[PDB]
């Protein structure tokens, strides 16, 4: 049979699903969730052969070890140890697209291991194996005889061996499909990978066991009572004489307990469930469970006789909090919630889809201190510690089904189709069979981009019948369908409509008023960081506040899925879709984390973590205003500090305990300040800081942070007269000004300047000159490719109208000389084909104190598209080990990606003033700048600027950082205005209008001096 | 307005006046405006204006320039917006031609006076013989900002000798959504920081 060709078979011999369980055989220890003897892991080495196709496996390998198999880790992915690549495609199937079949050439990986078993696990009871994932599809044989079958990459599978073993050594033989009709509902953006890639562990269970069990915590009006109901069912000897207790602990105190006898209430005419038992607990005052505070009751559920012999014991953490939606609102414990969430895969760029303890705590320590207060699973269910630590830790989260039928045209020919519900069911089902006793699970979601077919809808009923403590959740066929309680689009924008045919993306504030919705919304995704992104990301935070039923969102999304490869020198690098012969491909499109794939900030982070900040500021006076954004914590491990500076030089600051009550304000009065007359802007800075360390932050950590420009003194002080006054030498070709140790050079044939000196020293490697492009970004490219252009996109409209081509026409150079300095004018033309894009009129002015004023205006042809930038640019002579400067940082930021930085003087080294995307493109920017010092040289003004040692062009001709190589001297670039950096989406120009440079005229000064 | 700086250069084919001045108030430097005029032998004046507006001061009601022409003319021409009265937040119904109307079209007759009759998004302007080149707002009329700032009835206003002419590089918008609370859209207040205009005056 080729079951892997028949979404009618889905397993063969499969187990059925339940909680996760351990089967203690002591109470105390179930209690304190310590390791159970009787659960095993049985990772670690195993054998592996590669084959081309199933039938080119031996009939040996099933009695005895291939000599040539390898011996390698499980769990694993096969193609992270190279046996075959792995593949990046985004929509379009990796298999050409006929279900339900499979290609003939399916890899294969054969699996084994030889492991022992206790004589005493087969002198009683059940003992069982477990496979937390295995991907896509496998045949498991034990001891050469065949057990069974699964496929769902992402649900454990679980048979029993109890006949198939003997007392000591035995061998497993797993035989792995790559593909399978599985495939057709695993069409996820992501690697496509294969293997045994979650922990395979035996658990041994008594004859008479419980077989499942479910947790329900329900509330009185005001949450100050609770009742706790524990279903448990059992399989095996049922006897009268059999009880179940349910203990309830809050650490190693009894908080409640209830004992019966199982048989439930009468449900019908024939009778009531007779292996089955539900216990009532009252809880009075229970401690709630939130993101905010993950308050935790250990439930210890025994199986024994009613004299007092325990026959095994499950538990799990429990978490009261109650989730509803009320009037169109998600509320959590009776409050409203606002969604500071992120999507997160499983990645790691060395293990590929093998998650690890370490990673993971890595994962959502980062996401707690950057203020995201949940996770959606995108898009499976995830590996089973992951529940824990969410529980633990405090994070809320949306547990996904493991179906994503994207690449089908149209999207739903599958879901729709009820020979496709039997497949589709048990990767909803099982799902919540599994994860529905964790708290931290607050909504199910069925799956992604597979349209909305009927099936949506039998199954979303499935789910809201079986657990009504949880809505349900589906952005399929247009985000509102009749299979979502929450209306969750990707990618909506805030006040743009995208009205696409059938399946439109109203902006997010329209959309909760079309006539009849009454639903809460929060976007599945939105704010695509791929590259040099989240510009924008502040104007969603903002709406989010406002509107009571826009309750926030999850970022797309935590981390690169970049992956590790060797050079020659067998150094490390990064790389994407396409770099291991895998085609077709996405390229880039598989990095759009907020970290990169080891882990390590892209700046958009700091972006996310200060608009989803859980205080804000009002300022009036010397009275600050502290709002708290907590719904249930008091502000009881912060204080505020605050500082007053005068262009970055401190003048006074302090410190204020914050004692705001959730949802409470607290008003702050400062003691006299500063005022200073003395020249310069007067700046307040104020940041939450935590004192005392937490499970997921270190002492001192800073919370939130605001700034406000206080008052400002214009300079109005003359400067000195200088002793001296600057000298123009000319010739046909140049204009030379000398001034003491300074010379400038300007060509006259070129109209820019070319070169300077500090003494005999050359300072340019290239001439100043205009620069109204930068190398693309990831969202100035969206999807345009050479093969497939898209002329829709910013890089595209700026190559056709010729930005890039473009060549500097002179139209004026003159120079004269004043009563004490020297002045330069000019005037340059840019054309491209018979059209003049832009014209830079500029003056240059020396004076005796050696100073060069240069003043720059523009004009832009109305009907060419808005220019990347406005700025001049030259590869300085000089390598600097740092950066000085007054104004926004210190990390990278652009006019539309600002809101986080701060105003103060920041020096860095000069590498951190790039800013190492895996995908090239202009980086690095510093906007609201005042002053920067590089070296000798000083520049003063309003601009923005990036300086590095790698020039755009460099940038934009190169794919992959690890290519990169630094230039001579120090590329540096100046402007008077950039444009936005775009990513509400990666594939359609999401540069919000005011962020364009579209005001036709521009003028912009410098005075670049030395010191 | 405090003097900081006036010079005088002679170019090769023109004349180059530089002035800096600072307006301040009770010791607080409130603006500093920036210019130059360039005369050259076309007879073509030439002013380059940069303004700073100190970042703790309310955002101002304009940033332009102001003079009584000596002159009064029987028609106002200009290629801009019109033909009636537009602001900033008030201009989607003008149209951008060339419009000529007498001149006492150019203000309007609000029953309490006040500023009115601007047009925006001109780049020329004809009055008498003379011609301004541009891109500016501006409006004119035989009455200065002063006496309609005094007077609280249209009926009591009467026509000063000459033209006053404002010509604003910026304005702020006029606001309306009540008449009891600010109502100036945050993207119409002039909160910039710094603002550069230019224009030519020359003889027509
Ligand atoms: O679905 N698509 O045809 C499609 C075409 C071009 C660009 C994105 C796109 O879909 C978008 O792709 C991004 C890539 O990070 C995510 O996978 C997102 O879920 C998906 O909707
Ligand atoms: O899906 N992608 O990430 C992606 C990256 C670059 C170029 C095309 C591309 O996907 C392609 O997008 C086009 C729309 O432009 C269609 O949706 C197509 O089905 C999808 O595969
Ligand atoms: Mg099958
Ligand atoms: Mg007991
Ligand atoms: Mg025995
Ligand atoms: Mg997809
Ligand atoms: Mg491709
Ligand atoms: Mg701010
Ligand atoms: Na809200
Ligand atoms: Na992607
Ligand atoms: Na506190
Ligand atoms: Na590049
Ligand atoms: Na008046």
């Amino acid at each position: 049979r080729r079951d892997w060709e028949n979404p009618g078979v889905t397993q063969l011999n499969r187990l059925a699903a339940h909680p996760p369980f351990a089967s203690w055989r002591n109470s105390e220890e179930a209690r304190t969730d310590r390791p159970s003897q009787q659960l095993r892991s049985l990772n670690g080495e195993w054998r592996f052969a590669w084959f081309p196709a199933p039938e080119a496996v031996p009939e040996s390998w099933l009695e005895c070890d291939l000599p040539e198999a390898d011996t390698v880790v499980v769990p694993s992915n096969w193609q992270m140890h190279g046996y075959d690549a792995p593949i990046y495609t985004n929509v379009t199937y990796p298999i050409t697209v006929n279900p339900p079949f499979v290609p003939t050439e399916n890899p294969t990986g054969c699996y084994s291991l030889t492991f022992n078993v206790d004589e005493s696990w087969l002198q009683e009871g059940q003992t069982r194996i477990i496979f937390d994932g295995v991907n896509s599809a496998f045949h498991l044989w034990c001891n050469g005889r065949w057990v069974g079958y699964g496929q769902d990459s992402r649900l454990p599978s679980e048979f029993d061996l109890s006949a198939f073993l003997r007392a000591g050594e035995n061998r497993l033989a797993v035989m792995v499909l790559r593909w399978s009709d599985g495939s057709y509902l695993e069409d996820q953006d992501m690697w496509r990978m294969s293997g045994i890639f979650r922990d395979v562990s035996l658990l041994h269970k008594p004859t008479t066991q419980i077989s499942d069990f479910h947790v329900a915590t329900r509330f009185n009006d005001d949450f100050s009572r609770a009742v706790l109901e524990a279903e448990v069912q059992m399989c095996g000897e049922l006897r009268d004489y059999l009880r179940v207790t349910v203990s309830l602990w809050q650490g190693e105190t009894q908080v409640a307990s209830g004992t019966a006898p199982f048989g439930g209430e009468i449900i019908d005419e024939r009778g009531g469930y007779a292996d089955r038992v539900t216990l009532r607990l009252n809880v009075e005052n229970p401690k709630l469970w939130s993101a905010e505070i993950p308050n935790l009751y250990r439930a210890v559920v025994e199986l024994h006789t009613a004299d007092g012999t325990l026959i095994e014991a499950e538990a799990c953490d429990v978490g009261f909090r109650e989730v509803r939606i009320e009037n169109g609102l998600l509320l959590l414990n009776g409050k409203p919630l606002l969604i500071r969430g992120v999507n997160r895969h499983e990645h790691h760029p060395l293990h590929g889809q093998v998650m690890d303890e370490q990673t993971m705590v890595q994962d959502i320590l980062l996401m707690k201190q950057n203020n995201f207060n949940a996770v959606r699973c995108s898009h499976y269910p995830n590996h089973p510690l992951w529940y824990t630590l969410c529980d633990r830790y405090g994070l809320y989260v949306v547990d996904e089904a493991n179906i994503e039928t994207h690449g089908m045209v149209p999207m739903n020919r599958l879901t729709d189709d009820p020979r496709w519900l039997p497949a589709m069911s048990e990767r909803v089902t099982r799902m919540v069979q599994r994860d529905r006793n964790h708290p931290s699970v607050i909504i199910w979601s069925l799956g992604n981009e597979s349209g909305h077919g009927a099936n949506h809808d039998a199954l979303y009923r499935w789910i809201k019948s079986v657990d009504p403590s949880r809505p349900v959740q589906y952005e399929g066929g247009g985000a509102d369908t009749t299979a979502t309680d929450i209306i969750c689009p990707m990618y909506a924008r805030v006040d743009e409509d995208q009205p696409f045919p059938a399946v439109p993306k109203w902006s997010i504030k329209k959309w909760l008023s079309l006539p009849g919705e009454t639903r809460p919304l929060i976007l599945c995704q939105y704010a695509h960081a791929m590259g040099n992104s989240l510009g924008g990301f502040a104007k969603y935070w903002q709406a989010f506040r406002q509107y009571p039923r826009l309750q926030g969102g999850f970022v797309w999304d935590w981390v690169d899925q970049s992956l590790i490869k060797y050079d020659e020198n067998g150094n490390p690098w990064s790389a994407y879709g396409g770099d291991f012969g895998d085609t077709p491909n996405d390229r880039q499109f598989c990095m759009n984390g907020l970290v990169f794939a080891d882990r390590t900030p892209h700046p958009a982070l700091t972006e996310a973590k200060h608009q989803q900040q859980f205080f804000q500021f009002r300022l009036s006076g010397q009275t600050i205003e502290v709002t708290s954004e907590y719904l249930f914590r008091h502000s009881d491990n912060e204080l505020l500090h605050w500082m007053v500076a005068l262009d970055g030089k401190p003048l006074a600051s302090g410190e204020v305990p914050l004692d705001v009550a959730p949802q409470g304000k607290q008003l702050i009065e400062l003691p006299e300040l500063p005022q200073p007359e003395s020249a310069g802007q007067l700046w307040l800075t104020v940041r939450v800081v935590q004192p005392n360390a937490t499970a997921w932050s270190e002492a001192g950590h800073i919370s939130a942070w605001q700034q406000w420009r206080l008052a400002e003194n214009l300079s109005v002080t003359l400067p000195a007269a200088s002793h001296a006054i600057p000298h123009l030498t000319t010739s046909e070709m140049d204009f030379c000004i000398e001034l003491g140790n300074k010379r400038w050079q300007f060509n006259r044939q070129s109209g820019f300047l070319s070169q300077m000196w500090i003494g005999d020293k050359k300072q340019l490697l290239t001439p100043l000159r205009d620069q109204f492009t930068r190398a693309p970004l990831d969202n100035d490219i969206g999807v345009s490719e050479a093969t497939r252009i898209d002329p829709n996109a910013w890089v595209e409209r700026w190559k056709a109208a010729g930005h890039y081509q473009a060549e500097a026409a002179l139209l004026q150079c003159t120079a004269d000389t004043l009563a004490d300095a020297v002045l330069i004018t000019t005037a340059h033309a840019w054309q491209h084909q018979g059209k003049t894009l832009f014209i830079s009129r500029k003056t240059y002015r020396i004076d005796g104190s050696g100073q060069m004023a240069i003043t720059v205006d523009v004009e832009v042809a109305s009907d060419t598209p808005h220019p990347a930038r406005i700025g001049l640019n030259c590869q300085l002579a000089q390598v600097a080990e740092r950066v000085n400067w007054l104004g926004l940082g210190p990390q990278e930021n652009y006019p539309d990606r600002l809101t986080a930085a701060c105003f103060d003087r920041w020096d860095l080294p000069l590498s951190d003033m790039y800013t190492p995307y895996v995908f090239p493109s202009e980086n690095g920017l510093r906007c609201g700048t005042r002053e920067l010092n590089y070296g000798p040289h000083q520049w003063r003004g309003d601009f923005q600027f990036n300086i590095s040692r790698y020039s755009q062009q460099q940038l934009m001709e190169t794919s992959h950082r690890h290519l990169l190589h630094a230039e001579e001297g120090t590329w540096l670039n100046i402007d008077g205005f950039h444009m936005g950096i775009g990513g509400d989406d990666s594939w359609s120009p999401s540069v919000s209008a005011e962020f364009q440079l579209s005001a036709g005229r521009y003028h912009y000064q410098l005075v670049w001096c030395q010191k």
